């Protein structure tokens, strides 16, 4: 089936509570959404939310570049997924986050002329639950403690807790935490590049007491080398977020055994094709790997839940942004039920897009 058309959406929506991390803080995902149409009338959606701080992109850059890519894929066989992901980085390189959009888009499509569900499309199965964290914005300790109280009251059974700040203040958040929420709800850590080696171990052994599941992203990214030191040092986990991108950097990271989990996300490995690579070195290297993202909505979101049914070596879940929104655009994609379960779509294709006339409201333009 040929591309005849694609558009591109600039998507601001407004969080409820601003999303803060040790990098900074955003008070809206500002996303790119991106619609291929086909001779055959059908239509795929891919979505990406830019990051600054991590993707080097923005909405604005991605909506630009967003049209070189388009451009390239006019008149080419939505099926000739692997051509066409080389035929973008021939166009350009790096800016996977956009990339994913239109990779994800692909995708759907695909299994769309299929007649299967994404997850299926690409040999997984329904044999697992899907449980995602919740996050705690990284602020002063009352008020995370007060948010991760509202959190296990809410349902929700594991929560990631934003790290990053100075050794004494991380250990304060931590502790005052685990004093208000209790020892038997299981947490996780991400640091978001923001701690030095030095930091880092001292940090992580002054928190083993709290028991904590695993920590993302210790120390820069460009400090990775330092990786392997700090595992061995520290009890706890450490999983590679920043640092693990593409499935070049996951051979890389496995060789020099730097850290004990992946954190895989679909904008950073420029769409599901390669997420694919990274998934099956992981399970080469029984190395455990959690499901993320950035502040893609449920459509965004519903792409990574089919990829995470993949492989048995994924296990752990980090979908909660979506409902972070002010309000949920998207129609059909994953529904969240009680204790934080996430339910996949079964209907062909992605099984997402959007509101009707949510799309007309926003800024476009129409690649042909
Ligand atoms: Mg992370």
């Amino acid at each position: 089936m040929i591309i005849t058309q694609v558009e591109l959406y600039k998507s601001p929506v407004k969080l409820k509570e601003p999303f803060k991390i040790s990098l900074g803080i955003l008070t809206h995902a500002n996303n790119v959404i991106v619609r291929i149409h086909t001779a055959s009338g059908h239509i795929g959606y891919g979505e990406c939310s830019p990051f600054m701080t991590i993707h080097g992109e923005s909405m604005d850059t991605a909506f630009i570049v967003g049209q070189y890519l388009a451009k390239g894929l006019i008149g080419t066989s939505c099926l000739d997924i692997v051509s066409n992901s080389l035929l973008m980085d021939a166009i350009i390189y790096g800016n996977s986050c956009i990339k994913s959009a239109f990779n994800i888009a692909l995708y759907d499509l695909a299994a769309q002329h299929a007649g299967l569900p994404l997850y299926a499309f690409l040999g997984g199965k329904k044999d697992k639950i899907i449980q995602t964290d919740y996050t705690v914005s990284i602020d002063e300790p009352h008020k995370m403690a007060a948010d991760a109280v509202q959190i296990k009251k809410n349902g929700f059974e594991i929560i990631k807790v934003k790290v990053g700040g100075s050794k004494e203040l991380d250990v304060e958040r931590i502790r005052m935490i685990r004093e208000a929420a209790g020892d038997s709800i299981t947490l996780r850590i991400d640091a978001n590049q923001g701690w030095s080696v030095e930091t880092a171990i001292e940090t992580l052994t002054l928190l083993e007491p709290y028991n904590i599941q695993h920590c993302e992203e210790p120390v820069s990214r460009n400090l990775y080398t330092a990786l392997p030191k700090i595992r061995q040092a520290c009890r706890i986990p450490i999983m590679a977020d920043e640092s693990c991108c593409n499935s070049f950097d996951a051979e890389r990271l496995i060789q020099i055994q730097a850290c004990d989990s992946f954190n895989l996300k679909l904008s950073k490995s420029a769409g599901i094709t390669n997420a694919l690579n990274i998934i099956r070195l992981a399970e080469q290297a029984h190395m455990p790997v959690q499901v993320g993202g950035f502040l893609e909505s449920r459509l965004g979101f519903t792409a990574a839940a089919h990829v995470a049914l993949v492989s048995k070596t994924i296990c752990y879940y980090d979908f909660d942004t979506p409902l972070m929104f002010e309000a949920d655009p998207v129609r059909g994609g994953i529904v969240y039920q009680q204790r934080g379960i996430i339910e996949v779509p079964e209907t062909a294709g992605l099984g997402a897009g959007y509101q009707k006339d949510y799309l007309s409201g926003l800024e476009k333009i129409c690649i042909n």
